[PDB]
């Protein structure tokens, strides 16, 4: 064999291996062979490398391979080398593509994905508790390895070549070459230091910055594993699938790796993997689940799932110690195979500035002419043979600046500063521009907008007196004072604040995690819990029947202090309560009620009482358990709820004022996302609801129907044949997709269900992962461009398909995204939308003085290389350092404004509104400069150039007025291009720029009206007239006001005008489709 092709489910790539060995027996034309082109070659092979191969390796089969190469469909070409390890065949022959780890087959002579996955003969018979007997730490670690070590940057070209080498070099390094060649000093030298320094800084500071973020994620543990027979502590990295630890010990708080309880329970959180919001139980496996357990699997079925650890999963807690330990378990994936690392290798398998390339092949074109002209004109003039082509090929190196690059990543430097200054940290520059077209902003229910638990609401008390609820009694200190055991609000006081098995540790108790929440509610101090000192009396504890599967209620023997009797205190689901308390306490609301606040996404509970006169020591054995729960009394609701975060509400209002759409995407259920949407904003207070549901076949069939109903109100619905739209609180409605009928709908679609859809579509529920990307993706297909807010590791993938990714939790897998914050909030958000667009508008401004620069540098050269003399050499360098750079780079010194408007920047460069008003510019300068040159023309004296000559001589009156009409328009134009008001900070207000301005402006006014004589010769000036030299400060003025009222007036009523000339984004269309 010499090819294969694999399938690899998890991401769809069917990647292409062929393997080939090093250089022939003559090699002769190696990359380093070809030393003639030195780097050259290396540069031509390093991006396209079909040459490159094809120049060096031959096709060997898999067996005597020593490097392979990897194709996938993407067209995309890799290169790899083999590993050697001479034990357990006798070689394990195995290459490595993102972190797939593929093992030979030396038997039938392919690769393999890891032998699949270990399902060991010795394991999962019926006792795999023994241990690993023997060097089984050895001999199966190398096939394995370590947990989760991802990469160290694997070297710095790389991160250079993708990150920061911009296509600009080729140009750029010519344009270097011949300034060398043609006596350029100074000027040569600074644009090599400042681009070499701004490359190296931002190379180094994305570096620290991707260390500081990844040294937080190791997350390492300790774990008592057996080994041999014996207890030993060692650290997490060192586990291998078939060796066994335990659970129960207090000092672990994560689950190392993913497992199966062998003896015990436990309860845990698994909400970052999966997105609910409740914690699960787990119980032990049967010697049925060992038999029906392939590793393999994507998903378990739900026994398996009831039975599994999920590595990263919070531990919350364990079926406690007898010195010994209760709760055992195996170990069967380890490393990237864990299910909460497989999101973040499957994350990285995928791999605006083209407008840019753009502009560099339109001026490459530009100068092909400009060239073909100078030549002709030298060889009519027949000058030096030399001097035909140093200064006829410094046309293309000034008509294509090479210091653009450099005050673009200095002007985006300055934006990344202020991000990092609001506990914002970037890990990609790029994005920043991006954040300026937000036209989408989707969350995520769990973690982002609410907190990630449940937190008590309130209190409800059924009265004795008349049988009908009362208010909700948010707070306790207005329940301690209500009145009317034998008073309810005591009775339910106690069982909030006593009858639960809590035991407390450091003050703050431990245990199952829906009593404690009421615990600190009840706010007492805790076998007798005394209330707060700040009259309730004291509650003694005696004996507990805790909770029981089959029997959802618990139960505790209570004693106050003051009464001589007791009382029993149960707590339970009031699904079976009622058949328990007494009939005639029910207030005949339990059903409205309980319906209710079941039907919204909340979880209740339920409370009841029963005085027993007679105590003691004795019959607190002596009675069972049925005798407590005969006859009892019942008091009251106990309500949950999944709180927001204190400040949400605020940040989603201002969102939805400057005109950005804001969805809800969770994996949590529809009942409760709805809810927790209607609170913060985003579905109308009054708005309707509808949902789409299957009238008849499930996803399963093809030909199924879909019904969109209403969800308050059943039988009513919308327009199915299609139109998304009322049929027969109605200009206002919002679709809320479950996560099944979703994916039905992108499997079939007449692709206006699936458009409205997205247009209407507001609150989705159960979605997954997968489900979360292939949305993200039909959102950008319909022409949005659409941020997500995630936290969690559930929507990693997500956070990559986006095009701004924002994180909330640094910590774990969510480093994907392009921003990470250290303040968890949604108020993380507007901060990024305002840098974005303040940057956007910035960019541009700062590329359209750029690109004007070279246009003014050109026409001033082009008056003169008639006679062939070009500006000089020392005006080149005061235009060039003194003049453009402090401007340029002193332009982006600003922060955007503090308030968001509706209003929003240009977003396309090539469009016809950023154009028009630079090529009028240009037209223009070009004006006021031949203005200046024709009046010198005529009116004064000494006029004549110096004929041609082999030195090109260059003091003449035609090369000191277009000097300083040239200085002025610099000058000018680098003031009028700029951001003001609208998207950034007044310019009066912000010192630096005006101030380099001024002193600049006062430097060349200086210069012009007295100049000093050392000067005047430094410089080639020559002897002008009082006249003229007032003449040129008008010429620049009226320069300075034209261009000011032309740029705020004129420029875009031209392009609106033009544009109707011309005359003669899917979605937004949608819309007007469905206005109804
Ligand atoms: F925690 Be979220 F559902 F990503
Ligand atoms: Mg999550």
């Amino acid at each position: 064999r010499s090819s294969q092709k694999m399938r690899l489910d998890n991401d769809d790539l069917t990647i292409a291996i062929s393997g080939f060995i090093t250089n022939r027996i003559g090699f002769a034309i190696y990359i380093v062979l070809c030393v003639l082109t030195g780097g050259i070659a290396w540069l031509f092979l390093r991006w396209y490398p079909k040459y490159y191969v094809k120049l060096v390796g031959c096709a060997t089969p898999f067996r005597d391979c020593q490097w392979v190469v990897i194709e996938d469909h993407f067209n995309k070409m890799t290169i790899l080398s083999i590993r050697v390890k001479p034990y357990n065949l006798r070689e394990l022959r195995s290459i490595t593509y993102c972190y797939y780890k593929f093992y030979y087959h030396p038997v039938l002579d392919k690769f393999f994905c890891c032998n699949g996955w270990k399902d060991p003969q010795w394991n999962s018979m019926q006792n795999a508790r023994s241990g690993l007997h023997g060097d089984e730490k050895a001999h199966r670690e190398a096939v394995f390895g370590p947990n989760s070590i991802d990469v160290d940057e694997q070297s710095i070209l790389q991160l250079l070549v993708s990150e920061i080498l911009t296509p600009f070099y080729a140009f750029q390094v010519f344009s270097l070459i011949l300034w060398l060649c043609d006596e350029y000093y100074y000027y040569a030298a600074a644009i090599l230091l400042i681009s070499a320094g701004s490359i190296i800084t931002s190379l180094l500071e994305t570096k620290e910055t991707r260390r500081r973020l990844r040294e937080m994620s190791r997350f390492e543990c300790e774990v008592r594993v057996f080994r041999g027979g014996f207890w030993r502590t060692f650290p997490s990295s060192d586990l291998v699938p078939g060796d066994v630890y335990e659970v129960s010990d207090p000092s672990l708080t994560q689950i190392p790796a993913d497992s199966l309880l062998l003896t015990g329970d436990c309860i845990v959180n698994e909400s970052m993997l999966t997105g609910e919001s409740v914690a699960v139980s787990k119980t032990p496996a049967t010697n049925e689940t060992l038999a029906k357990l392939n590793p393999a699997a994507s998903t378990f079925s739900h026994d398996v799932d009831k039975h599994f650890l999920y590595c990263g999963t919070k531990l919350i807690r364990a079926r406690q110690r007898l010195d010994e330990a209760a709760a055992v378990a195996l170990v069967v994936r380890t490393g990237f195979n864990t299910t909460r690392g497989a999101l973040v290798r499957s994350m990285l398998v995928p791999k605006f500035y083209e407008d840019s390339f753009r502009y560099l092949k339109v001026m490459g074109c530009l100068a092909g002419l400009a060239f073909i002209v100078s030549l002709v004109n030298f060889i009519r003039l027949k000058l030096h043979w030399t001097l035909i082509l140093l200064r006829a090929l410094d046309l293309l190196t000034i008509v294509v600046p090479p210091a653009l690059p450099a005050t673009l990543t200095i002007g985006t430097s300055f934006a990344v500063q202020r991000l990092k200054g609001k506990k914002i940290f970037c890990t990609s520059p790029q994005r920043v521009n991006v954040g300026g077209k937000i036209d989408l902003m989707c969350f995520d229910k769990t973690g982002t907008l609410t907190e990630e638990g449940l937190d008590v609401l309130g209190i409800r008390v059924a009265s004795r007196v008349s049988n009908r609820f009362t208010e909700l009694l948010t707070n306790v200190d207005d329940l301690t004072w209500s009145c009317d055991p034998l008073d309810p609000y005591r009775a339910a006081l106690y069982v909030m604040a006593s009858c639960h098995s809590l035991r407390i540790v450091d003050g703050v108790a431990v245990g199952d995690p829906l009593e404690v929440k009421m615990f600190e509610f009840t706010g007492w101090s805790y076998f007798i819990a005394g209330e707060v000192i700040s009259a309730p009396p004291a509650v003694g504890v005696l004996r507990a029947f805790d909770f029981n599967p089959l029997l959802r209620r618990s139960s505790v023997i209570a004693r106050v202090v003051g009464n001589s009797g007791g009382y029993a205190l149960v707590k339970g689901s009031p699904e079976c309560m009622p058949e328990i308390c007494r009939p005639e306490t029910l207030p005949s609301d339990f059903d409205e009620l309980l319906s209710y606040y079941t039907h919204a996404g909340y979880r209740v509970i339920a409370c009841a009482t029963k005085r027993i006169p007679k105590l003691n020591l004795v019959s607190v054995n002596r009675m069972t358990r049925d005798e407590v729960e005969s006859g009892l009394d019942f008091v009251g609701f106990i309500i949950f709820e999944n709180k927001l975060k204190p400040t949400t509400t605020s940040v989603i209002k201002e969102l939805l004022s400057s005109n950005i759409g804001t969805v809800m995407i969770t994996g949590d259920n529809i009942r409760t996302a709805v809810s927790v949407a209607r609170q913060c904003g985003i579905i109308e207070e009054h708005a309707h609801c509808y949902m789409p549901r299957f009238i008849e076949g499930n996803a399963d069939d093809c030909n199924a129907k879909l019904r969109w109903e209403s969800i308050n109100n059943p039988a009513l619905e919308l327009d199915p044949t299609d139109a998304s739209l009322p049929y027969d609180n109605i200009r206002n409605y919002a679709i809320a997709v479950t996560g099944d009928v979703f994916r039905w709908i992108v499997d079939h679609a007449p692709t206006d269900v699936l458009h409205r859809m997205l247009v209407l579509g507001k609150v989705y529920a159960r979605m997954s992962p997968d489900e979360k990307q292939e949305l993200v993706k039909k959102f950008q297909s319909i022409d949005y461009s659409c941020g997500f807010c995630g936290d969690g590791a559930n929507d990693c993938a997500a956070l990559k398909a986006a095009d701004v990714g924002i994180s909330l939790s640094e910590a774990e897998a969510s480093v994907a995204a392009p921003f990470t914050s250290q303040i968890f909030d949604i108020r993380c958000v507007p901060e990024v939308i305002r840098e974005g667009r303040a940057s956007l508008v910035t960019s541009f401004s700062c590329f359209k003085y750029m690109s004007l620069y070279s246009f003014i540098q050109f026409t001033s050269v082009s008056f003169l290389y008639v006679s062939a003399s070009n500006l000089g050499d020392f005006q080149f360098l005061y235009i060039d350092l003194m003049l453009i750079l402090p401007i340029a780079v002193f332009m982006s010194w600003a922060g955007p404004h503090s308030k968001l408007c509706a209003k929003r920047p240009v977003s396309d460069l090539v469009s016809r509104k950023v154009l028009v008003p630079l090529l009028s510019h240009v037209f223009v300068c070009v004006m006021i400069q031949a203005l200046a040159w024709v009046a010198v023309r005529q009116q004064p004296w000494y006029i004549p150039p110096i004929v041609d000559t082999e030195k090109s001589n260059i003091e003449n009156s035609e090369n000191t007025t277009l000097f300083f009409a040239s200085c002025f328009e610099y000058i000018l134009s680098g003031v009028v291009l700029n951001a003001g008001r609208p998207f950034r900070q007044s310019p009066l207000e912000t010192w630096p720029f005006l101030s380099a301005v001024a002193v600049t402006l006062i430097a060349t006014l200086l210069m012009l009206l007295v100049p000093p004589y050392w000067l005047f010769e430094f410089m080639q000036l020559t002897w002008m007239s009082w006249t003229f030299k007032i003449t040129l400060i008008a010429f620049g003025f009226v320069y300075f006001l034209i261009a000011w009222t032309g740029e705020h007036y004129l420029f875009l009523w031209l392009a609106r005008f033009l544009g109707r000339m011309r005359q003669r984004k899917q979605r937004k269309l949608y819309k007007i489709v469905k206005e109804k």
